[PDB]
């Protein structure tokens, strides 16, 4: 094609959020008359979501996923976003990114320092923790060999908790729970569908702990190129595929309950009142490390109301 482009992923040809990649290369294709080919890679076949993160800024590829949280990397104050508990919900999420001060501030510096455009947000589902054994309190967390992402925001859920973090890749993750090299994991339902971890983990607790939302990401080096009616055809084709990937994600938190346990899987819910009083010391950890910014940050965040209007 004209433009021969490539999508890199983290997530596998199951998931929702390839699901809903897919319609997004589709409908460009269909709308660019042919003249743009997105291509697929999932299953972190190009790297993880850093190293695709400098492949666009270097232009080597042209469309990425990234949390908003993932950002921390290069602005300390956005981990506010995977900060355990402060972010409500995806209404939250929304409005934190594109109706507050400090959200628009960082869509332009990912503009500027990092070589992306933000094309839409989506919902990626609320994180929940599997695991070998049963999650009936807080106090079952003690020890666990938790695997988290290589996300410092993870790491620090982990810890608080009292859990045993051990950080590795995603694609490492069925292995390690099927070996019991480590005794859970923790991610939203649809990825334990999805990974089908819940064949190598008998027991989900729904800790409810962190929101992901989902960016789909343009190289600059790529979007630059492109003809602005070409432009336009492609945002509006991921703003398009981000409402479908939120109602992915929104209809299988309905039922993937029910999913798991016709699998086999023990659901517990534990009191979450100690998991978030555990989180206190961390917020206060956060605001010493990032000073004013991350004040304010939270300032921001917590004055949305969550309930949509
Ligand atoms: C956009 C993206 O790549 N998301 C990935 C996230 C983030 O890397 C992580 O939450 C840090 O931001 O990690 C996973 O949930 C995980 O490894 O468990 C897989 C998911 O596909």
């Amino acid at each position: 094609a004209d433009y021969d482009l490539k999508f890199g992923m983290n997530n596998g040809t199951s998931s929702n959020e390839y699901k809903a990649a897919e319609m997004f290369a589709k409908e460009v294709k269909e709308k660019s008359q042919g003249k743009i080919e997105i291509s697929l890679y999932p299953s972190s076949q190009l790297g993880d979501d850093r190293a695709m993160l400098k492949q666009l800024k270097d232009g080597s590829l042209d469309f990425t996923f990234a949390e908003s949280a993932r950002f921390q990397l290069f602005y300390p104050e956005a981990a506010v976003f995977a900060l355990p508990y402060v972010i409500s919900n995806y209404n939250v999420a929304q409005k934190a990114l594109f109706d507050t001060e400090f959200g628009k501030d960082l869509i332009k510096k990912m503009d500027k320092d990092l070589g992306v455009t933000l094309l839409s947000q989506a919902y990626n589902g609320t994180r929940q923790t599997t695991s070998n054994r049963a999650i009936n309190s807080i106090a079952d967390m003690k020890g666990l060999k938790l695997r988290v992402p290589n996300a410092a925001t993870n790491l620090a859920y982990a810890k608080y908790v009292g859990a045993s973090p051990t950080p590795m890749a995603f694609s490492e993750v069925y292995l390690a729970l099927q070996t019991n090299a480590v005794d859970g994991q923790e991610n939203p339902l649809a990825a334990v569908q999805a990974q089908k971890f819940y064949e190598v983990q008998k027991f989900l607790a729904m800790t409810n702990h962190i929101l992901n939302d989902q960016l789909y990401l343009v190289s600059n080096e790529t979007y630059k190129e492109l003809p602005e009616d070409l432009q336009k055809v492609v945002k509006d084709a991921a703003e398009n595929a981000a409402k479908y990937h939120t109602k992915l994600f929104v209809d299988g938190e309905k039922d993937l309950v029910t999913f798991f346990e016709k699998q086999g899987v023990k659901i517990t819910h534990p009191d979450l009142v100690p998991f978030k009083e555990s989180m206190k010391p961390y917020y206060a950890e956060f605001v010493k490390q990032t000073g004013q910014k991350g004040e304010s940050a939270l300032k921001q965040i917590e004055a949305i109301n969550p309930h949509h209007h």
